[PDB]
């Protein structure tokens, strides 16, 4: 692929093939809490996911994804800034090379060790993910900052699955899993209009960033980093990091629900 996270093909370089990299609505961002606007029009976030929609886990080379069946509204996000319900299609993580960075969003400059993204597409307005992905109101992503500390037992099925998808392109069934079990117990959030955080970088995402972090151990983060970006048979190339730097707000307002 034309892009990665390496020195040559990584975030610093994306704008060459994806000029939107320098756009006005790029993600992730640093959330400065003294510049947020508390907003009473927001509703609470409501997730209702059906574990029967979990489908597959797959190694996509720069990361791994857990995908869900998205042919109907069995698993949905509602509330917050939204009037439409958004259909779950995937979750995945971002991490860094050491515990000291790795999240995509930061809060008052503080970097967390990893970030969970639970991604959804607007099935009220669009008929598929590929249609929704380029639309300003097409995607809703919950970002959960992950703070290195106590092992998180809720990650267990995900981590136990990685041994079946060690190298790029490997897929496996991943069933009977409700990813709302990964969310923090408080769903207070910030929201802002932004983008996908890697190519094609479309400015189609309403971000929902949880105020409360969830934990992850140093050894759990190691399991992410020991996934391999090469295909089976080649020299092992671990996936050490896949977070993008924070981008300029360019005048957007981050709103707080709390
Ligand atoms: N890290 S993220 O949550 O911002 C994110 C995402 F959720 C996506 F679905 C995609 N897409 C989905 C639409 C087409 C393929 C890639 C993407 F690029 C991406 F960066
Ligand atoms: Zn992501």
């Amino acid at each position: 692929p034309d892009w990665g996270y390496d020195d040559k093909n990584g975030p610093e370089q994306w704008s060459k093939l994806y000029p939107i990299a320098n756009g006005n609505n790029q993600s992730p961002v640093d959330i400065k809490t003294s510049e947020t606007k508390h907003d009473t029009s927001l509703k609470p976030i409501s997730v209702s996911y059906n574990p029967a929609t979990a489908k597959e886990i797959i190694n996509v080379g720069h990361s791994f994804h857990v995908n869900f069946e998205d042919n109907d509204n069995r698993s949905v996000l509602k509330g917050g800034p939204f009037s439409d319900s958004y259909r779950l299609f995937q979750f995945h993580f971002h991490w860094g090379s050491t515990n000291e960075h790795g999240s995509e969003h930061t809060v008052d400059g503080v970097k967390y060790s990893a970030e969970l993204h639970v991604a959804h597409w607007n099935s009220a307005k669009y008929s598929s993910l590929a249609e929704a992905a380029s639309k300003a109101d097409g995607l809703a992503v919950i970002g959960v900052l992950m703070k290195v500390g106590e092992a998180n037992p809720k990650l267990q099925k995900v981590l136990d699955a990685l041994q079946a998808i060690k190298t790029k392109g490997k897929r496996a069934p991943f069933t009977n899993f409700d990813p709302s079990t990964l969310l923090p117990s408080s769903l207070d959030f910030w929201t802002y209009p932004g983008s996908l955080t890697h190519p094609p970088l479309y400015e189609s995402v309403t971000w929902i960033i949880c105020k409360e972090s969830i934990s992850v151990s140093s050894e759990q983060l190691a399991q992410f980093r020991s996934l391999l970006s090469n295909v089976e048979g080649d020299n092992a190339v671990p996936m050490q990091h896949n977070n993008r730097p924070t981008q300029p707000l360019k005048g957007r307002t981050v709103r707080a629900s709390f």
